[PDB]
């Protein structure tokens, strides 16, 4: 990369944001003609979620939109990343539009526009309509067409006021956890060939959705990966190369959670070489035309980075340091992940990057003073943003940063046991309390990160 | 029941048969334009089958048809129960017929007719076309229509020469093991509501297939259950009633492996009462019109019985006797199952019964004399047939008995480790050796079971 | 408020902090061997070095003095003082504890000595450990060594720490050393040998200098959902309940023998093959007079008359080890234990696992631990106001340390340890606690 | 053919047939306790009654006489003769074995006495069992009782049956009593104590009357791909291989100590915490001269030209317990064992689990067991023809019995037992075997 140098810091137009997802915050799961999604059904199965928690109510954001918009305004957030519930706007996944569903997102988007906040809309954040799951979901040859139909509804209803779209959030997780490990909806443990089939249908769906989102108003379109960057052993050229090679490695026995398996198709129009040689029973047939469809021009690469892994001089994984700083969900704190992830992604693809999710699970409580003190989240955010600022100085084009999350919410198979918010939610009363990290972040945004 | 008396013995036109299934014997899994089925894909998944056995070749019956037809003729079998590979005749499950697939079954059926052997054709013996699995399989609202299309192909191509059809073999097993326990293809562990959805689609599929099979030539149509009869503690009226009540019991926590859950819809046009009250997330909508479709008139009830369970005077399950006679697959030998299962099924439904499968897994070997001696299978068959003969004397209308199986074959998740044949197969050479039980059965058929 | 002579303390255990596992003639213990078995500990962590407290005694004594702690609860490594568990005393082992106790006395800090905090000598494990009929005699021999060498300068002893955990996790669930899953009869045999060992150790500790002797339970108090008499009764009954399918982790299974000289009723009706024979003489031995009941309380569970044990609240405040924060546990545990047994209570362990780290300012900020301690101590203060005799409170722990099967992944300290350098950094909670002790909790 | 003095036998074990588990002063053993733990045995079967052979001795002796068996291999219940494992002899226990041995002598049947067939006295288990440094001395005390009471009339002794199984299944996999999953160092400690126990027992059995002493391995012979010298060498090398990750179920790990006075080289270079110290003096003790090597062989494995284990053939002939039928195992196991150790071989156990039952004719037809026995004995006869010194063959088992964790679900007998009535029905295989013995196997 060509360095920028450390004097400028974050660019003038930098998108300081916070992020949520529909199922994690909305509730109103069975209201106003909304159709079932796979998380409604999965979360109601005994033993799938921590303490059989579910998203039936979550943060009740469907009913408490105005309060949450006021928090976004109070904290001076420039951009709000949210997902649309596919099943709320298309209860059967295709066909009849639910105008009460559309009306909710119209009220949200109007509220953002009134407050001068830039919407960043994720189309797919894991809540596949249940009607489409019954038709085989992502195993079905027609699943890309279902997604294209949804993307056309999105562009039709929201294309006037929304100029930032992300097709998919973390295919690594919804495919790997949903269909390989089985710990996420719909909870399957499928053979390798079926994981590649699902991946290929998701990637074709992405291509068709990009084509739908290009019809009409100009917009910026991205694709968000879950990334666990390899942090080199030193600044030696050879140690950096070994980390880069490990970061972008994949093979038939370890691919679904990798970066290159998903981003090489999207950005380079090719799978890793090993995909061409797999003969497993029922492998999908991957065509030149498929790869042209998948690799539609997009405007930014989304990275959701929480931590990375330290690698030795040869790219082998080092064991975690004894007593390494960690988070309430168990993950280690590895500040250099928000340097190396963006740097390596920039070097491989030469595309602008948005950090579409970064944050920390903390054991947050309301203290005797009635406040929510989260100094560990402040330290995490401070350390990670210093590393991102260094990546910008070293020539990475970073266009935005979205704190995961605006609200404490439903953390998937961990239920409500993990709190990622800069806003505390008391689920008994639905009270929002802005945490110390919210006010810390407000100050970062006001100063454009100049004082980090 | 109203008795017949013991003098007739087996009826003069009794169908003395043997049974197989397509995936268990055919092989040629990837030949002659045959489409994949779910067992091709499941059996190739690491750890799903004993020693990673699969049906790729099985008994190579696709190539060795003439030899197997000659064994049927040599043993004087009156009827041959076999299944058609849906994926062999319709590689995508619907649309284009594969004429090489049809040609195989035409050669089989011509061979049977030449030898004076009555074909008994199972449409579905668990090998769902993989193309339909990718569309959600039995979760898809359209799965009954897919099956109807297949049944129409069957009637169109085979209706002139085949007059005995069975729509489904053992829905208890392919739904319970395939989608609840996950030990059979496709290997899922689904919620209760999805098991009911699948069951309802299988039952509607049955109804549409009966309508297709009625178009054109007259025929006899059946539906085959897996049954584990409750054997009463004594001949006391109250002990018999308790066994009957347990045998036909079901509830929302234990239904998929039961008799009444499947046969009450097929024969009485109603589900067990408990199904009316279930509100679980995503329950299918069960209509009056659905139940009329499911309960199309059929000609016989198929029972596959290997053993039963002894119940106390109150219908509670008794613990197995210490050192109870058992089989090579681990199941107990309970001769009275082939009395009580037919008797109770006759009392509930008043329909003719065919024993569509009865037999024993034995640790068979080629002895030093080059023969296969299976006295334990002879004793099993002799004991069970005496009990069936007593059921006929006591007024059960039994129209046939099919020995499971003609050949040692692929026993599903147990691979080739369980040998049920009256014919031994050496898988190294594909040599067939008729076992002592084959000659024992030949003599039973010649004497119409008069000397049992 | 808190009594004038209230024992404000902090607590540790030998295996969790000492290190020096294989030197100065120390014998192996079951945790040395268990922690080296693949997959038994988080990331195969072990106590070989731990906080290296064996070698950093002076630094850690200075932290105790800096924070103004009135009492220090520690355990003696049985395998350090008796390498084979019985027979030859290791005088280098004795010398370490003599240096610690001299250091405490120099600083005006009251020693509180736990004899058994789970580090069974490996030599005794090879002889069947607590299954062996002679295991109470092994423990009595150890208690006699303790009284002989430390009886002059130590006046507070606890025989056993949390038999619920070392028996239940060690021999029923198998997640703690030695990692067994034994039948019910063997769990009762082990429990009965531990309880007889306790009785024999009390008799040894009574020989010579007068002292206060206790026995420490792991307790998860039942918190009545309200102050209604009915809810209180229901909570008390649940708290002291046990049955043959769920007893080893309960209060009454262990404390009824120690304090009342009887087992719960249900023990009478177990006839399983190999059940120990429990005699009148055994129960007299177990129920030696003791001076205080030790409670280690981290949290409780909410109970009502109508609901029984209530489901945990969605998003309940919790700790880094996953446990919920239930402030009223440090009211009701002491109160109900006081009402049942009429003995003084010592809180021998209370604290919180936090995801602590060194912030960019070089400090360790643990506001969640301060809030936890503030809330729990207000509840203990209310118990004292309502007439419960509480003699002391020991913060678990002085140091971040080896948290058993969780290895170093759980930090309970009021002092942070950087394991790379062994640097100690007193956390905000340490200074918070210093201020509580200086004011005797008057400003809570 | 077979030598004129060839020991044609059948074999049983105390816990598998005796019953009378809790009477005539018999002490508990580890199988009495393990079998009563929920879920350890198929359908919670146990040996409390088994074949009731303790009470039906005369009937079973008459079956041995009817079938013309030359030798009867049985085990002594350690807990029946020494209820606490050491100390007071139980003379009612001794009296049972004296009645058995007198019965055999009256019928001209040669006793072959197994001292240890897995029923460790429970009292010794409570003292750590084979982990205890003194476990070799406990076994020596038992062996001295055996020689004292039975040395006049018994001239064939086997110290241990299948250490591979009672150590590997008992303490590594945990599927057999006492049901543990111990670290590698503890498995080696147990193995070393068993081997020292063997050495001390041989010394006790040599005091007084002359006798033949053996040690019985569980063996799964490697069958070469062909009679090519290189294929044979590859099979031999695989058969006698072992390493730290796969040793407890091997031949060389146990037999190299007993016969060569060496462990495999890898053993002495393990430095795991708590490894036993293995001395020159220990290896001299373990490697006392013995008279025969006992092999219990049910099947083997086929190896390729390079000694790699081939996958089982699809549809391989197998038994009711799931094991394959591999006739050449009873050629190559004896041949390779003979070549490595230059000792006479006794096949102390060979037989087949079959799904036997009483047919409508009231008989028990077991043609698969006849074919198994005929095939395996032809291979043993070929080993003898090729110069292997084989002194005897013992059919496992005289009776259908308690097959350990499989309970009564596996029938290995040449005699069927109806457990409802305890009726014995000699199977077709019993009459087949009678004819083999009458003709000394000349007509196989």
């Amino acid at each position: 990369l060509v360095p920028r140098g450390s004097h400028m810091g974050f660019p003038k137009d930098f998108l300081w944001g916070t992020a949520t997802a529909s199922y994690q915050i909305e509730g109103a799961a069975f209201e106003d003609g909304k159709g079932l999604n796979i998380w409604d059904v999965f979360s109601h199965q005994e033993g799938k979620i921590f303490e059989n928690h579910n998203g039936d109510v979550a943060c009740d954001h469907y009913n408490r939109l105005e309060e949450d918009l006021d928090i976004l305004s109070k904290l001076g957030v420039k951009s709000y990343r949210f997902s649309v519930s596919w099943s709320r706007v298309l209860p059967a996944g295709i066909g009849q539009v639910n105008h009460k569903g559309i009306a909710f997102y119209q009220m949200l988007i109007s509220g953002l526009r009134e407050r001068g906040i830039i919407p960043c809309m994720t189309l797919y954040h894991w809540d596949l309509p249940y009607a489409l799951h019954l038709k085989g979901g992502w195993l079905n040859d027609d699943s890309p067409n279902w997604f294209a139909e949804y993307a056309k509804v999105i562009k039709t209803y929201f294309g006037k006021e929304v100029s930032y779209f992300i097709t998919f959030n973390e295919p690594q997780v919804f495919v790997g956890c949903g269909y390989l490990s089985g710990n996420h909806a719909p909870g399957y443990q499928l053979p390798k060939a079926e994981i590649v089939r699902i991946a290929h249908n998701v990637l074709k769906a992405h291509g068709l959705a990009v084509k739908e989102l290009r019809k009409g108003e100009p917009c910026k379109i991205g694709f968000t990966g879950a990334s666990c960057p390899c942090i080199p052993a030193s600044d030696r050229k050879e140690d950096i190369e070994a980390a880069y090679n490990q970061y972008f490695s994949s093979n038939s026995n370890e691919f679904v959670f990798t970066d290159a398996f998903w981003f090489d198709p999207v950005l380079k129009g090719r799978y890793p070489k090993w995909v061409t040689y797999i003969n497993n029973v029922s492998m999908p047939i991957i065509t030149k035309e498929d790869m042209e469809l998948i690799s539609q021009p997009i405007d930014f690469v989304g990275l959701n980075i929480y931590n990375g892994k330290y690698v030795n001089e040869d790219g082998g994984i080092l064991q975690k340091k004894q007593g390494v700083p960690r988070t309430a969900i168990g993950w280690p704190i590895t500040q250099e992940a928000l340097y190396w992830g963006p740097r390596f992604t920039s070097e491989r693809y030469h595309k602008p990057i948005m950090i579409t999710g970064n944050g920390m699970s903390c054991h947050d409580c309301i203290s005797l003073d009635g406040k929510v003190h989260d100094e560990n989240r402040i330290d995490y955010m401070h350390r990670y943003l210093l590393q991102l600022k260094k990546a910008i100085a070293d020539g990475v084009d970073v266009e935005g940063y979205y704190a995961w999350s605006l609200l404490d919410n439903f953390e998937w198979a961990n239920g409500y046991n993990d709190r990622f918010g800069i806003t505390y939610v008391d689920y008994e009363t639905q009270q929002r309390i802005i945490k110390d990290s919210g006010f810390f972040y407000q100050q970062i945004i006001e100063t454009n990160g100049d004082l980090l």
